[PDB]
């Protein structure tokens, strides 16, 4: 138990042009802060080509990161959380498959 | 001032990319996480089909919003401010504009 005292006041359109494009998904969570985190999700399994096309020779394949968030403990505590990790995508890369 | 109790107690295929990316270590003392792995494109242009490097494409890194907690005051153990930084999570390609 290391708690520790924080102030929560607090003092992307190039990306379209990508060969991996991607959307952004808003993801709700009233159990944590932030309750709102936007994942990106890949908009075609493919990658566009030169042309402009989706060349399905190659894969959209999205970027997984490890992130923090505050998790309310105990439930639905307004002032009180516990630091943990979750899984979030935060944009598209293309790859060759194996 | 919203402040807020938090227990720090938490309980490659990239590398087939045509715009892979490298993690390049950022510390910061005042700053928890005080280590941040930022991401840094490994070519200006996009590796294609045959394995080389394609300038008439960019590998650009995608940031990031990230919050970040930052000792306040200045070197204090036990309380910190949210505060937001812009971080790279990894790199897509995209075609440039003419
Ligand atoms: C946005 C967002 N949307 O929802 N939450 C967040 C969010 O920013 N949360 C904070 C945070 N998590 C991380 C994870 N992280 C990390 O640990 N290392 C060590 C990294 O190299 C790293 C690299 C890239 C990314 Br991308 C993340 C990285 N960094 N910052 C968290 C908030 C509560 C107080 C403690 C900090």
């Amino acid at each position: 138990p290391r708690t520790v005292m924080v102030n929560l006041n607090i003092h992307s359109d190039y990306y379209n042009r990508s060969t991996s494009p991607w959307n952004l998904h808003r993801n709700e969570d009233p159990e944590r802060y932030p309750s709102v985190i936007w994942e990106a999700k890949c908009r075609h399994l493919g990658c566009i080509n030169a042309d402009g096309n989706v060349d399905y020779h190659m894969n959209s394949v999205p970027i997984q990161q490890e992130i923090l968030v505050l998790r309310r403990e105990p439930p639905h505590s307004p002032n009180s959380f516990r630091l943990e990790k979750i899984l979030v995508s935060v944009g598209c890369t293309c790859v060759t498959p194996i």
